[PDB]
């Protein structure tokens, strides 16, 4: 007798805004198990003085992860996430107008004062949810198109980043609730865009593909790709809503995340569309099965690792272990800053702006670097704590634990002060959020497991979760 082989499995392409990674994910003895095949660099170009997507090289990634897929698994379909806001341009011969601006690109700097002109920003923001930023898709738009109206008009489709890698596979539109909600132009409560919102600032409703759900099967791979009809699925395509799928749904938890997109939320039934809730720095974006992520953007890590980069200037580099070891050493309470109200410039040495914050608005000493190291981390930690007060205040619950979800490796430490400052556990264990989220939609989607039901129940078996819990000191 001879023998013979392999085994059935779902490929999730889960795209940030600094790396990639292809993950695939299968049952295997009805417990879910998942090997990353790839992963890869995302890195910006400036394109026509614009800061861009490099689409060409994200798209031979994806191409070369399905062809590494096949080899090892029989593969059922495909699922990609990615960040929100992001759009590609689409004319009407289907080709791609130009490359995507980047989310940081300095096109929408003062495009809210603009804004408000046509439109008081409450208003905007009861008709559609999100938290009134200059990245958001719509404004983007606003000055894409008044940059250059001649060109605009060439536009077709509008493609979020998921859509768009979607329509690159498999020649089809859509656009999945989740990424739909992150940009200004999504109605949280009857889920689909918001004709109010086109109206006002004239874009034609026939621009935006139509909204689809997660689990969706949108169409296969195209022919020419070489790597057979592979179905691609909607999953929920913003990867923080990909990463909420894998939290427990329990009364009392909240998520957090303080890397990439650092925020603290908790998933509702229905939206809070507030003068609080809009005047408290909160967002309703949309996730799995239609729920609220209701959550308050937070300034995340980041000051940490710029200060780092700063000493490294001075000749002086920090490990996370010297940072640690320095701020739990300096046992002084030293001032906190207002972390969210900080102007900190693009190409400034962070050193000094903080020193020279320092000095303007709480007092002044040669502050040692593990002094200006505390300030950061507990000033971090104390914003994670007052949006949560925040949090609860909104939402008429108090809550009793956090599970860190999205980018912290280096956040260990940050998680224990979150614990030390909030009093609630802090659970870890879940860097795998997104690809879990990811993969177990189009397992559902392809029929392999039943539901959100059994979802869980794998989920949580395959979470090894570990507990921090408030210290003294």
């Amino acid at each position: 007798l001879v023998p013979r082989g392999s085994h059935e499995a779902v490929l999730a392409i889960d795209l940030g805004a600094t790396s990639g990674r292809a993950i695939v994910g299968y049952l295997s003895e009805n417990k879910l198990v998942m090997e990353e095949i790839n992963r890869f660099s995302n890195l910006p170009i400036r394109v026509k003085g614009h800061l861009s997507w490099d689409i060409d090289f994200l798209l031979a990634k994806i191409l070369e992860s399905i062809r590494l897929a096949n080899t090892s698994y029989k593969i059922l379909s495909i699922g990609i996430d990615t960040w929100g806001v992001d759009f590609g341009l689409i004319d009407n011969e289907g080709k791609l107008l130009l490359q995507p601006v980047h989310y940081r690109d300095e096109r929408t700097k003062g495009v809210l004062k603009e804004i408000s002109e046509m439109t008081e920003l409450e208003k905007l923001y009861s008709e559609t949810g999100n938290q009134i930023m200059e990245i958001n898709t719509l404004f983007q738009l606003f000055k894409a198109r008044q940059e250059s109206p001649d060109s605009f008009y060439k536009t077709n489709k509008i493609l979020l980043m998921p859509d768009l890698f979607n329509y690159l596979l498999t020649g089809k539109f859509a656009t999945e609730k989740s990424i739909a909600s992150t940009t200004q132009l999504f109605d949280p409560r009857s889920q689909n865009w918001n004709q109010n919102i086109l109206k006002l600032f004239e874009l034609d409703s026939s621009l935006l593909p139509e909204i689809v759900s997660e689990g969706n099967v949108l169409g296969r791979i195209k022919e020419e790709y070489g790597l057979g009809d592979i179905p691609v699925v909607n999953v929920c395509s913003h990867d923080t809503a990909s990463a909420i799928v894998s939290v427990p749904k329990t009364e009392g938890s909240l998520f957090i995340s303080s890397g990439t997109w650092s925020l603290v939320g908790v998933e509702l039934t229905s939206p809070i569309l507030t003068t609080e809730s809009f005047s408290y720095g909160f967002t309703n974006e949309v996730g799995k099965d239609g729920v609220i992520t209701f959550l308050k953007n937070c300034t995340g890590l980041w000051i940490i690792e710029e200060l780092r980069r700063s000493f490294e200037r001075r000749g002086k580099a920090y490990s996370f272990d010297d940072i640690r070891t320095m701020v739990e050493k300096e046992k002084e309470n030293l001032p906190l800053i207002d972390t969210e109200s900080t102007e900190f410039a693009t190409e400034s040495d962070m050193h000094k702006t903080l020193t020279e914050y320092l000095a303007y608005h709480h007092e002044t000493r040669e502050w040692t670097d593990g002094q200006l190291f505390k300030i950061v981390y507990e000033s971090l930690a104390e914003t994670y704590r007052k949006a949560i007060e925040l949090l609860e205040e909104l939402t008429h619950k108090v809550y009793k634990r956090i599970y860190v979800i999205g980018g912290g490796a280096r956040a260990s430490y940050f998680n224990q002060m979150i614990a030390d400052r909030t009093g609630k556990e802090v659970l870890t264990g879940l860097t795998e959020a997104t690809a879990v989220g990811n993969i177990v939609v189009q397992l559902i989607a392809m029929g392999q497991l039943k539901g959100m039901e059994e979802a869980h129940h794998v989920i949580e078996e395959f979470l090894q979760l570990e507990s921090y819990y408030s210290q003294k000191n």
